[PDB]
């Protein structure tokens, strides 16, 4: 398991960061 | 842009799917 | 574990899916 | 383009940072 947070942890991030590259990129375009 | 305007509506789908898997790991886990 | 592998799975794909959008904005862009 | 392909290069980041927690996974899972 503790492992398995951890890669839980880093999805939930970049998750969140592809959420806001994608909102800038759909008011880019 | 109709080129663009496509790319991000896949991104779109890619992204929401990320987070339904996430959200999916994250209560397995 | 049956239900992590087959969020694993699900992850390969959106990751695959997400190569191939990015590479397509790159050469539009 | 200027802020265009400032958004390319966040999402070359995401994607290669999303390859490799989906390959820790994998060999986790
Ligand atoms: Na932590
Ligand atoms: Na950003
Ligand atoms: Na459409
Ligand atoms: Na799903
Ligand atoms: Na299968
Ligand atoms: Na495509
Ligand atoms: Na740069
Ligand atoms: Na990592």
């Amino acid at each position: 398991v503790k492992q398995l947070e951890d890669v839980v942890e880093e999805l939930l991030s970049v998750n969140y960061h592809l959420e806001n590259v994608v909102a800038r990129l759909k008011k880019l375009v």
